[PDB]
């Protein structure tokens, strides 16, 4: 089946216990830009609040933040970058009471404490030059 077209947008409803699962492959083909970006918006509009932002800079860092009232807030940086140019990845973002649990390829890498209640998220966008296999939201 074909890769999803990027930028890829998905309307969503998140609650405690929801799990966002993103599968794809990153390419080392950008210059001064991340190779993957994930944004959780509070409206189906790119000017709305970003409750959760993640971007991947291969070989350098994974960056997480929020954009509240138009402003990028406290940046949280990881120098553990479990993504590899040309290799497939499994990115899982699990909504807990107090944080998102960020998981890559079966490794628990970061807990991002909620700044906006995740019940306010309405749209996920996945973009940059990722070859995107699937994006889904599950719960039980
Ligand atoms: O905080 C996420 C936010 O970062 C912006 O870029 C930052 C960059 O991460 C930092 O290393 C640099 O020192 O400052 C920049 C602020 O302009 C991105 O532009 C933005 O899209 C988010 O990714």
């Amino acid at each position: 089946m074909s890769f999803l077209t990027v930028p890829y947008k998905l309307p969503v409803s998140l609650s405690v216990g929801s799990c966002v699962i993103i599968k794809g492959t990153l390419i080392d083909s950008s210059i001064n830009e991340p190779q993957l970006q994930v944004d959780f918006y509070t409206e189906m509009n790119e000017d709305s609040e970003i409750a959760f932002h993640l971007n991947v800079r291969l070989g350098r860092r994974v960056v997480m933040n929020s954009r509240e009232f138009g402003i990028w807030m406290l940046e949280e940086n990881l120098h553990y970058v479990p993504f590899e140019d040309g290799k497939p990845f499994d990115l899982r973002i699990y909504v807990c009471l107090n944080e998102y649990e960020v998981k890559v390829n079966g490794e628990y890498i970061y807990a991002f404490v909620h700044r906006i209640p995740p019940s306010y998220v309405k749209m996920i966008q996945v973009w940059r030059d990722v070859s995107l296999d699937s994006v889904l939201v599950n719960n039980g």
